[PDB]
């Protein structure tokens, strides 16, 4: 609520890459996640100006099947409010979440996309996406990136849909141990 609208303000970038704008989530000190189909290349442009970026790691299940969340470790001074504490450890129903963003197309965007249910392995664009969560709410292109949230509970990344429904990549505490 107040809450998400913190969590878009604090720690929340337009990242610009040649697959367009996407919202980027800081987790702590220089780490943060964006959308794997984002592409980010070595130096990544937030809010308009060239980042480095010191290492990319995109995650996996232990089946080497795609989950969607890109971390990366950036090459700056600022440290990210580290909202671990509210990311869950499992995936779970969720009720009553919202998504937010800040882009050029949904700028200060939240809307509640209401309960949100772990939903298993999706072929998104032909390629096989793991622990994803579903919502039952039209999301749009141009809002990937944002955080599926609510008050305390960081819970996934948008990172598709099909004009019905919208698929989140399930946020894991352990991703950022």
């Amino acid at each position: 609520h107040e809450f998400v609208r913190a969590l878009i303000k604090r720690n929340c970038h337009v990242i610009t890459t040649s697959k367009g704008e996407f919202n980027m989530l800081g987790i702590h000190d220089n780490c943060a996640v964006v959308p794997t189909h984002a592409e980010c290349g070595d130096s990544v442009t937030i809010d308009g100006r060239e980042v480095r970026v010191l290492k990319q790691c995109i995650l996996t299940d232990t089946n080497d099947t795609d989950t969607e969340i890109t971390l990366l470790w950036l090459d700056q001074n600022e440290k990210f409010r580290d909202i671990r504490r509210f990311i869950p450890e499992h995936q779970r129903e969720w009720s009553n979440m919202h998504l937010a963003t800040n882009v050029t197309k949904f700028p200060m965007l939240d809307v509640e996309v209401g309960t949100v249910i772990p939903y298993g392995e999706v072929n998104l664009s032909g390629n096989p996406t793991c622990r994803l969560l579903k919502y039952n709410y039209p999301t749009k292109p141009g809002q990937c990136g944002g955080v599926i949230a609510n008050t305390g509970n960081i819970v996934a990344i948008h990172v598709g849909g099909n004009g019905r429904v919208g698929y989140g990549a399930a946020l894991l505490r352990k991703y950022f141990a």
